[PDB]
């Protein structure tokens, strides 16, 4: 049985997720894989052979491919225009996109990971149509926009870029002195510590920011921050909607809950090479 | 000799300034007016009668008008949606897209004054096709966004909406107590205050975060504060290139000095105006 593919590809400094989406808009496979692992062969031969072990074992035909990293991309998206925290030499990310083009004959466009969750959270939540923002607080404070519906970039690719308002900033925090409790329950035991209270009046006052400034329909707000035990969720939201321009954007702005599941990533990756390059 | 043209009126507290711009894009007339005046007898009476007489004057066809407001405006152009600081009431502006439709038989849209100044400066440094930032330092912090070859307002007509980092925080301050200077020249005398260097600081901060997320080709700067003896623009310009991510958007943004004139908000009316409603 024939099947005409797109690949999702999510990358991470541990893990590799890969989704196999059809032109119908089935997921016809998912998996993950030790970033370790794929890359012993070399970059391109591991996901090369990653992808194409799955083509075979399918009989599919692959007519692109969108992969995530954790790092700028060009407004063209063919090339890494930061240095991503993966386990790459420089000559592994240089001319990445021709090489993966050559070997897995057919397009390949790279996304920074944020735009890979903001899809899956835009169809997901029934918001392709709409001027939707996401906050996406992990090590670092993401930001991502989906306009005109697709992820927006701005002219150079680096739309929407805090030292104290971050997963590293907890992290400095946390490790000024010996804690009772790990650093994974600090919202548990912490919440109320004043820095981690600062730490939640600043990233309201960003995210309002952003509101303020771009006017979406909605926010989709998330990250690896926000996934961690006992995180207030309610009190950020709350905290934002002080600092919103009433009646309008105060009235008016949606506030979603990003999805945290594991390959909505990779899923996002594929949705946007399904767009890209099918129907 | 008969004429087609686009009326652009710009919309003042004491004065109303009105260009007519021909269907071959030529200024075919521009006027300045007392707000007082215009209004005496009826504000749809007003200007029916300001626009009709130049067009019974050079025999013209008006195909639309785009009028400006110190004020926000609704995502469809056609209804204020914040009071405006002009001698107007909240009757004067009930239906008054209808009405000025009715009384001029064109199509009437409505534009916040800010993005009057946008076009003007974006077709005048040759900027039309690119993403643009413009940041108007005034009475209050206005900030404008051209994209996609028009001014952008967001999801509900209100993007981009510093209590202490304006003209009104500038006055405030300047009227703590008696001064040897009148409160025009206040840059000559006191630039170095540490007030004012404060409010400084907070609008290169804040321009910076716009630039930061959106991710222009280029940032207009202006406002009337602008426009005052001896602003500090250079200086406003190397405080905000501190903020700026590098390599991008540090290294290729573009920072634009707006044109400071008469009509330059009416001209900007007339030239969306015929984008609208012309070729």
């Amino acid at each position: 049985k024939q099947h005409n593919v797109v690949a999702g590809v999510d990358m991470g400094a541990t893990h590799i997720r890969f989704c196999l989406r059809t032109a119908e808009g089935e997921t016809l496979h998912c998996e993950k894989k030790r970033t370790a692992e794929v890359i012993a062969p070399g970059l391109v031969s591991g996901i090369g052979e990653m992808i194409d072990e799955q083509l075979r074992r399918f009989n599919a035909r692959c007519h692109g491919l969108v992969m995530g990293f954790p790092a700028l991309v060009s407004k063209d998206k063919r090339t890494i225009i930061s240095t991503p925290n993966l386990p790459l030499t420089a000559a592994d990310l240089y001319d990445l996109a021709d090489k993966l083009e050559n070997t897995l004959n057919c397009p390949v466009e790279f996304s920074r990971d944020v735009n890979l969750q903001l899809s899956w959270d835009v169809v997901e939540n029934r918001l392709t149509q709409q001027l939707v923002l996401a906050a996406y607080l992990g090590t670092g404070m993401g930001f991502a926009v989906w306009m005109n519906g697709a992820p927006w970039t701005g002219a150079h690719g680096v739309a929407g870029e805090e030292t104290n308002c971050s997963g590293m900033a907890l992290r400095r925090w946390y490790e000024q002195q010996p804690r009772n409790y790990p650093l994974r329950d600090l919202f548990v035991h912490a919440e109320n510590a004043p820095f981690v209270q600062s730490l939640l009046e600043n990233a309201a006052r960003a995210i309002a920011t952003s509101i303020n400034l771009f006017d979406p329909d909605a926010v989709i707000l998330g990250g690896g921050v926000m996934d961690m035990p006992a995180f207030p969720r309610e009190t950020l939201v709350a905290m934002t909607q002080k600092y919103l321009r009433r009646p309008l954007p105060h009235q008016v702005v949606r506030f979603i809950a990003a999805s945290s599941s594991d390959f909505n990533g990779a899923q996002g990756a594929a949705i946007l090479a399904h767009q890209r390059f099918l129907p």
